[PDB]
């Protein structure tokens, strides 16, 4: 085994580190912009064990920022003011009376911190604060996660998991030495409990919980798979659990070309640099995946990226990559199965004009899931045509006492606006909500250059009302979409809503047809099936006093009503007025 330092980068890597780093333009403004948030950091003063609420998670993920970057700029220049700085970091943290194992977060993401600090810097510290800090991490780390009424994220399928087995394995092998068969015990352990949340990846990489969840977990996870490889030569399989690997791809192309999202479920539209993608791009040897996060490396102020707590593992992990010659990927439509299903497929991933469209399968019961169930989103010239309304915030919701996560049918979260499926471009028949145990695969599609679609089974989200539901959405000759649903009514008669939301201005030109215009730009709706409709609006304000505000958004589309022992067809296209 190793000696210190052990964990993600070994005695001497720093120096062909270096080499590359020096090699990129891009990567060495990173590097300089860690080096001089460092010495700001110098000067500022150490944290204090202050909750907010329930939480210390601030403080530990600051100080996960702070020990990281200060430990990586003292192997890279051999700086005293970072060795020194970081040591009172270390120090000052573990005088904490606790690290507030209640709130179990907090603990793994504050060993984490503290275990890399005494790893990068072991070799440069007096046996006095090798002593200190040891006992801290065992005391206020290791040995709470010991504890039947602190460990049962061992148990959980949810990021809970990846972060605190993540966290604890730092522990674990920052102190192995002083405890060698506990050490080894307890990276069994989590190697063996982290398998529950890599579950969720199968088959094809898909996140369940959409974009935004995407981050804490995943990069917890491979920060842990890193360690393993970089320690003992090998993961014990952890990266080959199905679909794991996959997920980088998922990430990189639920971004449209406004660098926006496809922000289904408890999501947001913007993201942040994700350090964990190098890891991938640097396991799989595949830079291609890199594309999004070079436009952040290249574009973003610095700034936005020293708020990352994880930042020098992208360097750790930049495997020589050259930022600015890339090559876009060849690929330009990703599609993925799992718990919620999803198709991402654009007509370039150069052209910012590009038309986009991301649809979604998969049941409103998931884990922060909407009544969306095929929905989509749909950018073209630039702008966004058909929205997702995202999350709204918890804390004013939680507040006001809303049964905010409660997933049952009868839920007062589907009486929250932006969640229920009256407020989502996908079909409401009856006056309805979706059933929360429908569960809509993707049953077919294609990347055809003419005809890139999907095709997802929306039954069982009606099946009370209707006999059979199936949606595909394409985008046709590079040049406009096609919404397309196929109803089989039951011995009833069913009255369908289709809808649309958007940010643009919406002007009703025919019974048929609508123009939305935003930011100088056209698109055209047009409602080829059924040939009579009457086209309606209906408004985004809020019905409850704790729905959010939705200034600027209008709801457009139709109702049709379907007699009995029919099958019918919708069809309504969206043209771009470039098209
Ligand atoms: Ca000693
Ligand atoms: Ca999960
Ligand atoms: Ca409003
Ligand atoms: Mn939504």
């Amino acid at each position: 085994m190793p000696g210190h330092p052990r964990l993600l980068l070994l005695s001497g890597e720093e120096d062909a580190l270096k080499r590359t780093i020096s090699a990129d333009k891009t990567w060495e403004k990173l590097h300089q912009a860690i080096v001089a948030e460092c010495d700001q950091l110098v000067g500022i003063e150490p944290l204090k064990r202050i909750q907010i609420g329930r939480r210390l998670l601030d403080k530990s993920r600051e100080a996960l920022r702070r020990i990281f970057y200060l430990s990586y700029a003292w192997r890279m220049t051999h700086q005293l003011n970072y060795l020194q700085r970081a040591e009172t970091e270390l120090l000052t943290i573990a005088a904490f009376s606790d690290w507030n194992p209640t709130h179990f977060l907090d603990v793994a993401e504050m060993t984490m911190a503290v275990s890399i600090g005494y790893d990068w810097l072991y070799n440069d510290l007096s046996e006095q604060s090798r002593s200190t800090i040891k006992e801290a991490i065992l005391k206020k780390g290791i040995e709470p996660s010991m504890d039947s009424k602190y460990n049962s994220w061992l148990r959980s399928s949810n990021n809970w998991n990846q972060v605190c087995n993540a966290g604890i394995t730092y522990g674990a092998i920052a102190v192995y030495e002083d405890q060698p068969e506990q050490s080894k015990a307890l990276i069994s352990r989590a190697v063996s409990a982290v398998v529950l949340p890599m579950g969720d990846y199968k088959p094809d990489g898909a996140y369940p919980e959409g974009y935004s969840y995407w981050g804490y977990g995943t990069s917890f996870n491979v920060m842990l798979i890193s360690a393993l490889d970089k320690l003992f030569g090998n993961d014990f399989g952890l990266s080959a659990q199905p679909g794991f690997l996959k997920t980088a791809g998922y990430l990189e192309n639920m971004t449209a070309p406004s660098g926006n999202a496809y922000n289904y479920s408890d999501s947001g539209l913007s993201g942040e640099l994700q350090p964990a993608m190098f890891w991938f791009a640097k396991k799989l040897n595949d830079p291609s995946l890199l594309w999004v996060e070079r436009s952040r490396l290249m574009n973003s102020n610095p700034q936005n990226h020293l708020r990352n707590r994880l930042l020098p593992a992208a360097l750790l992990w930049s495997n020589g990559v050259k930022v600015a010659q890339m090559n876009a990927p060849k690929e330009a439509m990703w599609v993925g199965e799992g718990k919620t299903p999803v198709a991402l497929m654009r007509t370039s991933w150069t052209d910012p004009a590009a038309i986009f469209v991301g649809m979604k399968g998969g049941s409103p019961g998931t884990s922060h899931a909407h009544m969306d169930v095929g929905s989509f989103v749909m950018e073209a010239d630039g702008v966004r045509w058909a929205m997702d309304f995202g999350m709204q915030e918890y804390e004013s919701l939680e507040s006001k006492g809303v049964d905010l996560w409660n997933m049952k049918q009868n839920s007062q979260r589907w009486q929250i606006l932006r969640y229920n499926n009256f407020a989502h471009n996908t079909l409401s028949i009856n006056d309805e909500l979706q059933a929360v145990d429908g569960k809509a695969p993707l049953t077919a599609h294609s990347s055809s250059a003419n005809f890139m679609n999907a095709q997802v089974d929306l039954s069982s989200l009606y099946k009370q009302s209707i006999a059979k539901a199936n949606r595909g959405i394409a985008v046709v000759d590079k040049a406009y979409v096609v919404v397309q649903d196929e109803i089989e009514t039951s011995p009833a008669e069913a009255t369908v809503r289709w809808t649309l939301l958007t940010s643009a201005t919406v002007k009703v030109t025919g019974a048929n047809q609508a123009e939305l215009t935003k930011d100088g730009k056209v698109l055209t709706i047009q409602v080829m099936e059924p040939a009579q409709i009457d086209f309606k609006t209906w408004p985004t304000e809020p019905v409850y006093d704790f729905d959010a505000p939705n200034p600027g958004t209008t709801l457009v589309g139709f109702e049709v009503k379907l007699p009995a022992n029919t099958k019918s067809v919708i069809q309504v296209t969206l043209t771009p007025g470039s098209s």
